[PDB]
């Protein structure tokens, strides 16, 4: 099925030539290069096991690879030879060392987060060859950090408005199924959401989760019985009414979201749920209320609209912290126009106007999995040590023009300082032992995977202060 | 492998229960909702043959999916009957007519794309589960449209600068192989780039092609032999001349592109290529040039500079348009910070220096795969009419707040216009016939896929004027 001598940027198939003679170790890292200071570590187990594990090399893999690249370069520049070494000697299976700091480590930016070395003399272009499939790490990476970002967020006025942070991980649902660019990115995207929360709509973020790093939670992930538009406006524009009332009695006893914005959002709060079916929400359960979900106008402005009239027709209190609570009947979630920018701008005017973020919950779709890119915290995978005629080298870029593209040379390691930080040592000064042990662990050498964690161990690592 | 009943918005599970009762009939539509004024039509029959066609339902599938949607909601919601119904009675076949415009068809905003309705009254409820799916078409249409507004840009430029468009088609690789979210990603964005352009450096974009599109081009996809910054940094830093003089005397019968900026791309071309090895490019074929790439610094400054350097060691000729024009064996590859923004600037400061557009092609990564949301073309899908109780309801969502997101009414269809343009006709008025023949065409009806497009007739819907 997949073909990992097809999964490189296609120019890399004639690094082999261009390499200086005599090479025996290209040795490369990968770092978020030098607002987001700390970056959460996670995806890498995911590609190890997927792609890069056992027998990934075969005779009609190497045959495919030959005609696939004859006819993209119309020239024969695919080289068996390297190939047909590792099927023979190693029975299909790569032979690199990768070391990497823990799964869902948090990591401040500008540090060594995975290097890849050969570990055959013969292999030297491999390194270079994996770089492609790797550096897709960036994406579980970035959703991950993207999405503890918010979570920090919710933290801080979760706690400011209520005194405690129960249920913050219930707080920001992933509604980003049908907003990013394949089934194979829903899946990994869940999977570094779920890192922080539980809220998902897409299954297989879970299935990714239990295959990939396993879990003791028997709850990973979650999600509510909720309409959309079409289960509303199905009924027709003058039965809005009817459509409510038949889904909060067929979800008499478990959590149900109604979309209420379908023609007037204000009417519906004030007098349908107000007024009309006031009656059929007071008696709902603390385990099953309804949650009102707006989605569309101004986003602040709708849920404070949207509370002020929620506050008119059902029974406030006033919680220890002095914010206003709705009756634990009642909730709010807020899908449409949540980023780590708006969310910030949404809680603070809830805050300012004495409503505790209890609330309301958030949700977010393309900008939680797909307005994302590699550049977002510069993910970027560069040598910086070969052997060349049995002699090391540190190696490294620095463009005149841009100093903040310079990498790092030579062979690399990742310690804590004394005062509890991170530093990259270079040039192998790993080796005077001043600081403690690398915090980099081999995970993969020689086609296996030496060194895995439970999404529970993720999850942990992941954590808030 | 691949369970369709898990691959929904994990909500959409409880829908069945929430449309009005005696619903037999569910009909909604895909458009690109009212700068991006007319789309590509690509990427569905991709979905419709990966996804959606065949036996698509078992009894496995359906354990599986009672299994994984319990634990999800900790409640027993889903529902088997509706699926067990569509095994039993289509041997698993799933009982929709899907209607759309032709793959690769120029479309303005705001029109009737593809629609989706039920061919049975008992599966109502199957038109929006399969919305989630048949909504990640706005990946390939986006890439599509953003990689087709970039070729106008470079269609105007090449044309007015060197007055014809010979190669305009291979004028922006796809680079972004490692800058997107999965490896499925790469390959449905790659093929979306080729709708327009023939460069990329994922062959899964090909492969992608030729297996749900099929060709009768020989070359449909390309790339050429490229040095990276480890390949020349590997030879050490005072070593940058040895590694360009091994490299283009190993490609000297092929083009090959060779990165300049690793230290200094200014020295680079002024004294490595423009005096040290001058005497190994002015002997290059035409055929075989060699492509100096920048890949730092501001993107226009750094290519009028380059180009100014390159002019004053090799021979420049002035073209019939008095635009100055490298010799054959001597070119420039632009593959960083270009974007849909970008490009224009670069182009236009290229003209504006009296550089011809034929000197320098253009690179480029997430911002071409990645950087891209349904938001841009503002891609959604809608219920526009529903049978209860045997009688046709036009139906749609009207936000009080936002017109923008009002929705169409009814049975749709896609006309010409007498003057040449398009309008999507509502709530049947298709069926006056006043505009001759509907464009959409059933593409898709009950597990069969019905009519096909080969990738040329992809690529010829979608040309430019
Ligand atoms: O309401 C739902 N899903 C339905 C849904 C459907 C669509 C959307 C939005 O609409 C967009 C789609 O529209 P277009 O296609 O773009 O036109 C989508 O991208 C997203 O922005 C949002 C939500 N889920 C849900 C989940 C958890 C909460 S909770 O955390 O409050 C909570 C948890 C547990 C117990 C109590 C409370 C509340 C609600
Ligand atoms: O030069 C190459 N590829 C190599 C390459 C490698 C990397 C890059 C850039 O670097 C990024 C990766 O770096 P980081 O990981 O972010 O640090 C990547 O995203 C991209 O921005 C760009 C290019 N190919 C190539 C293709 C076609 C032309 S042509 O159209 O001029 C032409 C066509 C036919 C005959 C003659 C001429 C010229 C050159």
């Amino acid at each position: 099925e997949f073909n990992i001598l097809l999964a490189t940027d296609s120019y890399k198939v004639t690094h082999y030539k261009q390499y200086p003679p005599n090479t025996s170790k290209v040795y490369s890292y990968f770092e978020c290069r030098e607002k987001y200071e700390e970056t959460v570590f996670y995806g890498l187990q995911y590609i190890l096991n997927k792609y890069l594990k056992g027998k990934v090399v075969t005779k009609e893999k190497i045959q495919e690879a030959k005609e696939v690249y004859r006819e993209h370069f119309q020239d024969d520049v695919f080289n068996e030879r390297g190939w047909n070494y590792i099927l023979e000697k190693y029975d299909g299976h790569l032979p690199i060392e990768v070391k990497a700091v823990p799964e869902g480590s948090v990591i401040p930016r500008g540090n060594v987060l995975f290097t890849v070395e050969n570990t055959d003399p013969e292999c030297y272009w491999l390194t270079n060859w994996i770089e492609t499939i790797l550096v897709q790490s960036w994406y579980p990476i970035t959703v991950a950090t993207n999405s503890r970002e918010q979570k920090k967020i919710l933290a801080k006025y979760l706690l400011e408005t209520s005194g405690n942070l129960d249920g913050l991980e219930y707080k920001l649902h992933d509604f980003g199924y049908r907003g990013v660019s394949s089934q194979e990115t829903a899946g990994i995207g869940a999977s570094a959401h779920l890192v922080n929360f539980k809220g998902t709509d897409t299954v297989a973020g879970i299935a990714l989760i239990k295959k990939y790093y396993g879990t003791k939670d028997p709850v990973p992930g979650y999600s509510v019985p909720a309409a959309e538009h079409s289960t509303i406006t199905a009924w027709g524009k003058d039965h809005e009414k009817d459509a409510f009332e038949h889904i909060v009695t067929q979800f008499s006893s478990v959590p149900v979201s109604v979309v209420s914005d379908s023609y007037d959002i204000y009417n519906a709060c004030e007098k349908i749920w107000g007024e009309d079916l006031r009656h059929l929400i007071v008696s709902r359960s603390t385990e099953a209320p309804l949650i009102i979900r707006p989605d569309s106008g101004n986003p602040l402005d709708t849920v404070l609209k949207v509370l002020d009239i929620l506050g008119k027709k059902f029974p406030v209190t006033e919680n220890s912290k002095g914010y206003k609570l709705l009756p634990p009947y009642l909730r709010v979630i807020q899908g449409d126009g949540v980023d780590i920018n708006t969310l910030q701008e949404i809680v603070e005017g809830m805050k300012q106007k004495k409503w505790s973020i209890e609330n309301v919950s958030f949700g977010s779709g393309g900008a939680l999995l797909q307005k994302l890119t590699r550049d977002l915290l510069n993910c970027s995978f560069k040598c910086s040590y070969v052997v060349t005629n049995g002699l090391g080298v540190n190696v490294f870029k620095d463009p005149v023009a841009d100093p903040n593209k310079r990498s790092k040379k030579g062979r690399l390691s990742l310690h804590r300082t004394p005062a509890g930080n991170f530093v990259t040592l270079e040039e192998g000064k790993g080796d005077l032992e001043e600081y403690g042990h690398d915090l980099l662990h081999t995970v993969f050498k020689n086609g296996k995977v030496t060194k895995s964690y439970s999404f529970d161990e993720v999850r942990k690592n992941a954590q808030l202060n």
